[PDB]
């Protein structure tokens, strides 16, 4: 089974290619990692296995979901250290995903009830609705379009959060550049309506992700940095007129960052809703594919050279031992969407059984 051949993800020797995809679960009450997160990640950790955390706030203005963790305060660092230690005790490698939602927020999630930030002043349309802390769905508000000083300060929030992740003991970080969140609001020509140096051309639209990646690479080293993008996912009104050219432009910038720093990123992670293989073939380094994989599709992805690692989201929610079940070809257990984003520390979180 090619999912069980070892793979060297730069400094990390992985024993198998089954990755835990980043998944927001909303159990980090008041944005503080809780003991329940330790139990959840410990259950899914395996010796030589790679795990990516739920998206994690980089600043007080970065959230658009309830009870998501941050890594911008020292209290959050101290609590994440306890989770990282239990995962490392199982021999697993873990990266923290750094997540800023940009315009995909609401006054209830912002300090002082202020408008969320973005590349643009346009709101997500009412085709989409935001999950509220009480479980209802609300209306995305108009964001405020930030200037270039504020862009540079958001870049600094990613830099400081990456340093905090290393302080908590994470092996590295993943930049969340996918799914219509802040970085994608700069990348996608369906959103970015700027006329300054961060808008118009494809090159200008790629400036923000390039600067985020360069800052975290400078702070923690490229081998501790993964980057996640989704050029073909149009969630939250985040379409591009040419998804493949946008993906190849991002890949080119990643390749240039690596050549200039003299070091390779941990990986490029692309999640989908031929494009995938084209981006993989253009990127000088490790490729993680994601979206709709099953045991057989992940085996095929690695066997046919389409990816080096395969990340699983929903199946890992309900199969804590997904790695072993894939190894044994044991039947997988269903997941319950109703408890994806609830707050209970156990129900639908750590109470899915093992084999
Ligand atoms: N933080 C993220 O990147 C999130 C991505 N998500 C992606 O958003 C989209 C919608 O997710 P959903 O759980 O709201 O319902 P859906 O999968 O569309 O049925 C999916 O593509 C999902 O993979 C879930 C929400 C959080
Ligand atoms: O213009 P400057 O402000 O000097 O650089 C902007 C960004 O591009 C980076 N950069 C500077 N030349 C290059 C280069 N040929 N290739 C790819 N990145 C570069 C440069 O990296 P360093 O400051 O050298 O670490 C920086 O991150
Ligand atoms: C409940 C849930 C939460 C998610 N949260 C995140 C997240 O925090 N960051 C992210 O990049 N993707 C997130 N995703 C997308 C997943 O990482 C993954 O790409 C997606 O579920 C498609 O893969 P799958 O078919 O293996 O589930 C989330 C998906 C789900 C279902």
């Amino acid at each position: 089974n090619p999912l069980f051949s070892p793979y060297k993800m730069g400094k990390f020797n992985l024993s198998h290619r089954v990755v835990l995809a980043p998944m927001t679960r909303c159990r980090a009450l008041n944005n503080i990692p809780q003991a329940a997160l330790g139990e959840y990640y410990e259950q899914r950790a395996t010796a030589g296995g790679f795990l990516i955390t739920e998206g994690t706030m980089i600043s007080p203005t970065s959230a658009g979901f309830p009870h998501v963790p941050g890594i911008f305060t020292k209290e959050q660092v101290r609590e994440w250290k306890k989770i990282v230690d239990v995962v490392h005790a199982k021999g697993a490698v873990i990266f923290c995903q750094l997540w800023h939602v940009g315009r995909a927020s609401h006054e209830v999630y912002q300090p002082a009830g202020a408008a969320p930030i973005s590349s643009t002043e346009k709101p997500i349309s009412n085709r989409w609705r935001i999950l509220m802390p009480d479980g209802t769905h609300g209306i995305y508000p108009k964001p405020r379009a930030i200037g270039t000083y504020e862009i540079s300060q958001v870049v600094e929030d990613y830099r400081r959060s990456a340093l905090n992740a290393i302080e908590a003991g994470f092996d590295g970080i993943e930049i969340h550049g996918a799914h219509g969140y802040l970085i994608d609001q700069f990348l996608k020509d369906g959103i970015n309506d700027r006329t300054d140096e961060y808008g118009g051309s494809l090159a200008n639209r790629c400036k923000f992700i390039t600067q985020v990646v360069q800052a975290v690479v400078s702070a923690i080293g490229a081998d501790r940095v993964g980057v996640r993008v989704s050029p073909a996912i149009d969630h939250l009104d985040a379409m591009d007129s040419n998804p493949l050219s946008l993906g190849l432009a991002v890949v080119e910038r990643l390749n240039k960052i690596q050549l200039h720093s003299g070091s390779k990123l941990a990986y490029l992670h692309v999640t989908q809703p031929r494009l995938m293989r084209t981006l993989r073939n253009a990127y000088q380094g490790t490729f993680i594919c994601s979206g709709g994989y099953t045991r057989e599709l992940g085996i095929e992805a690695v066997a046919q050279g389409d990816a080096d690692l395969v990340s699983y989201g929903r199946l890992f929610i309900s199969n804590p031992d997904l790695v072993m079940r894939i190894k044994l070809n044991a039947p997988l257990n269903k997941y319950n969407r109703k408890t994806f984003y609830t707050q209970d520390p156990v129900v639908g979180y750590t109470d899915y059984p093992f084999l």
